[PDB]
């Protein structure tokens, strides 16, 4: 909501020589630094997102690196009048792209033929060669304790107390009633890691949060993997995870991770660092909804979402029966 309707619009016009009679906010949105809204002119509609990050001209960097590729599978920005993927502007960047009225894969299964493209298209991104001068600006897998550390200052805070309202107690409870698991995810994460042998021979380009929520999957062949802010180098399994990682309670069904390699190209895939991420990747999200839990903090409008896909990881099949499923791997 940093601007409104009329002050985009004349953005977007100066900016871009777009036409725009209707420009609408839309909700959602990933937080802090990151608005979303629909413009359209006469003729189209566009996707418009104002952004506050820095890692925003490194991202955009691969999927230029992606478009020239060959990858259809991505939304290549609109250029700016002056030909660049974006606008700076005074306090934050502007980044259109054309609408894609697809609904994402929390909605709408992959055919099997759908999943095939997506494994074709995943190993053409880790096929994928990546200039150094852009190796030295992508993250890379360093197996950090980070996480983990986290979770475990949250082991001695679960405790009842008179100051916290009903929400934090209901999330102190939830998180005691399952504590066993915690520990093992966050136990299992730390063993598996130092079982692990780096070998950044064997790291390729990869999305790492590519689940369903990240795809969009249209009409038929007309998917697209969208969210790309944490491109980095690192092994494949990092993406792989995700076929049958049960993220959203879909792409949970075992048959659909071979419709999948039947595109991606059977190959030899670890076991190990497969296992340790889909550990890992829940540990992740413990620390961030714990946080977010527990802080307390009045502008806390996530607590709720947090709480909500918090306990919404422990459900049947979903990823954390998945990652705890060891003979899935
Ligand atoms: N080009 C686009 N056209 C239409 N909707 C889009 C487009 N890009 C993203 N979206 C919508 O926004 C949602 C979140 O996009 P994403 O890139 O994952 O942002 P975030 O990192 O905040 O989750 C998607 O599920 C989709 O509904
Ligand atoms: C910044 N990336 C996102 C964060 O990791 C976020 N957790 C803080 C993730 O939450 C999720 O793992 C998944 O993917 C979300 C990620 O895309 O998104 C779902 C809506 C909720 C989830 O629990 O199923
Ligand atoms: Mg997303
Ligand atoms: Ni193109």
């Amino acid at each position: 909501q940093p601007i409104q309707a009329q002050q985009l619009i004349e953005l977007l016009k100066v900016h871009y020589g777009i036409d725009i009679h209707t420009a609408q906010f839309i909700q959602g949105g990933a937080d802090t630094n990151a608005f979303a809204y629909q413009a359209d002119s006469e003729s189209k509609s566009y996707f418009i997102k104002l952004k506050y990050g820095y890692h925003d001209e490194i991202n955009l960097s691969i999927i230029r690196l992606l478009h020239d590729s060959g990858i259809k599978e991505i939304i290549f920005p609109i250029h700016t009048l002056e030909a660049k993927l974006f606008q700076q502007l005074k306090h934050f960047k502007i980044i259109a792209y054309p609408f894609i009225h697809a609904p994402n894969g929390f909605t709408q299964n992959l055919t099997g033929k759908q999943w095939k493209q997506l494994g074709k298209v995943l190993r053409q991104i880790h096929e994928t060669s990546v200039p150094i001068s852009i190796q030295q600006q992508l993250r890379k897998e360093i197996y950090s304790p980070k996480w983990r550390e986290i979770v475990r200052s949250f082991y001695n805070q679960i405790e009842f107390d008179n100051s916290d309202d009903k929400l934090t107690a209901a999330f102190k409870s939830f998180f005691n009633q399952n504590s066993a698991a915690i520990h093992r995810l966050v136990d299992t994460s730390e063993k598996l890691s130092k079982k692990i042998q780096p070998d950044l021979d064997k790291y390729v380009l990869c999305h790492s949060d590519i689940h369903a929520g990240n795809v969009l999957v249209g009409n038929e062949e007309s998917i697209y993997i969208i969210d790309w802010d944490e491109p980095m180098l690192a092994p494949k399994e990092r993406d792989l995870m995700f076929i049958g990682g049960g993220v959203g309670n879909v792409w949970n069904k075992p048959h659909e991770i071979q419709y999948f390699y039947e595109g991606y190209g059977e190959i030899n895939v670890d076991k190990t660092i497969l296992s340790y991420y889909r550990h890992e990747r829940i540990v992740e999200d413990i620390a961030v909804y714990g946080q977010d839990l527990l802080s307390r903090n009045q502008n806390n409008q996530s607590r709720l979402e947090s709480f909500k896909y918090f306990k919404e990881m422990f459900d049947p099949n979903n990823v954390v029966e998945i990652a705890f499923a060891t003979e899935q791997l």
